[PDB]
């Protein structure tokens, strides 16, 4: 069957928790740049105490259903806000330093040099009488850290670098949030394919790396030259924020390719032994999420979330729920 | 194909042709050419040279005899002085040590092939100063001093010969840029009640000083140079040998070796005021960035303004012949 044009044709719409849908839109709309989305965001936040029937009606009277990519197939996976063990001091197991934004690193705007490049950027640092690209992972991992933010297991740092946010737990129960601070500007390279052609095979990557500290595993993580820097702040127990800078609503937010999807957009997932046909807001991304019909559904931060997220690998048809002009 | 069947070979000035080869051959890495070079350095008049050439080279078409392109070029020539004076008030500046040109590709593959120019300031990198800012920075070690409006034109042309009062000549060779784009001044001048290059040069010369400077400043681009002392009658080409006017070509060195002796048969001019045919023997002694292809020649017309006018009128369909020794 081809893709729907309206809410009537949308399989799952009638059974959707329309309150959760409407709250998902509210969770994310304020981040939106579009002006037609601003009016609707405004009315949504104003209008409270709607029951499920009202919420369903509000959404239907204010949005249009617009298939993405003509209704073509892509992929739904899911992720959760991970909680990692850390130390404030290095040992054999917690051998990788969590590193803050280096003071030498510059994101250089290119517009002052060439109008044709206004709003493009490069990242590097001064070395001698010139300016060079910031070192890659391997070369950063080779200079010791002056003032490391914490110490982690290498494979776990590596994976928190992919997510962009997490919570670290010291043995004394101090919870510290690690918040994305910047990047060395190198492109992300997923290490799974290279691990495949070497014959050593998502949770399995982690487990292999973990069983082979260090130089074995170190050498393969280094195939990803993209290094992510953090800042740390005491966890206030709230949901983490994602790329868009807003508290992620559990089960109701997706990570997207930002080159295809603006943050704050309202979407409908049609994915299919569980089934995901629900409205979500786009509020995050990840170094590996690429493509148009591609969404990574945020499951939450607890234990239940960790378990449900790993179950999701679904054929996805995606739709924008576009606010009416 | 022989010298009898060479359209033009009858009328050719064979003396100059041989002096072209002699100019010339000494730079060749071809044993056969060396043989003939030494042989010609010993041995004349207009009839004796025709004979000498007809007995020592054989004519051979290039690329089967396919059609290519003849253009021409010249060496601009300017007076200069080794000390400033209000006439020769603009310094010819070398490549600053702090100036850097960055390939952007290594930073962001999407920007492969792009470049920016600037210098390190503190812990960042800033755009290089424009013309107006460079001209307002006193010259530490100028390479020479030039009339400003003439430096301005040298900067557009990329290279030229400089002549001092005591007859010493230096070649001014392009060294780099401050990375800003050229901005023409004709229309800014025209919309001011002040249209060709000579006409702009005249005006700028007569209003030399603050007035002229203010409008040259509308062009933010700035070109830097290096100088090589060059005291031949004419300047040296890429082959290291001095170039005989009207008798030397620039070529693609991927196809044609320096010192090679060639015959040009050019016709079908594309421009107004052009000589209808070029038919002559010339030597390969130079190259340039734009001279690409096998049947492709840039004839060197000499230095100075006359050579420059002639050069601009060459655009002809070319059949290229090598005169191979033995």
């Amino acid at each position: 069957m081809p893709a729907a044009l309206s809410f009537a044709g949308l399989a799952g719409w009638a059974e959707e928790d329309h309150l959760a849908a409407l709250n998902a839109f509210r969770a994310g709309c304020g981040v939106s740049k579009d002006p037609a989305a601003a009016r609707v965001c405004g009315l949504a936040k104003a209008t409270k105490d709607l029951d499920v029937s009202g919420a369903k009606a509000f959404i239907e009277a204010n949005f249009r259903v617009e298939a993405v990519d003509g209704g073509g197939d892509g992929l739904l996976t899911a992720y959760f806000a991970p909680q990692y063990e850390a130390r404030m001091s290095r040992n054999a197991e917690f051998s990788a330093p969590l590193r803050g934004l280096p003071a030498d690193l510059v994101v250089l705007d290119l517009g002052p040099f060439e109008p044709a490049l206004v709003g493009k950027k490069i990242t590097g640092h001064v070395e001698g009488s010139t300016f060079v690209p910031y070192p890659d992972r391997a070369e950063i991992e080779a200079t010791p850290s002056d003032k490391p933010l914490a110490w982690m297991r290498p494979e776990e740092l590596f994976f928190l670098q992919i997510q962009g946010s997490g919570v670290l737990v010291l043995p004394d129960g101090r919870r510290v949030r690690a918040v994305f601070a910047g990047t060395n500007g190198k492109p992300f390279v997923g290490i799974a394919i290279a691990m495949r052609d070497k014959g050593l095979l998502a949770d399995a990557i982690r487990t292999w790396l973990a069983e082979h500290r260090g130089p074995e595993a170190d050498a393969i993580m280094r195939l990803n030259p993209r290094y992510v820097f953090f800042r740390t702040v005491p966890d206030d127990g709230k949901e983490p924020a994602g790329a868009a800078g807003v508290a992620l609503p559990p089960g109701r937010a997706i990570a997207v390719d930002p080159g295809y999807h603006a943050y704050g957009g309202f979407y409908w997932l049609d994915a299919a032994f569980p089934v995901y046909r629900r409205a979500v807001t786009a509020l995050d991304t990840g170094g590996a999420i690429k493509g148009e019909v591609r969404a990574d559904l945020y499951m939450g931060s607890g234990a239940v979330a960790g378990v449900e997220a790993g179950r999701v690998r679904h054929t996805l048809r995606l739709y924008r729920l576009t606010p009416n002009p």
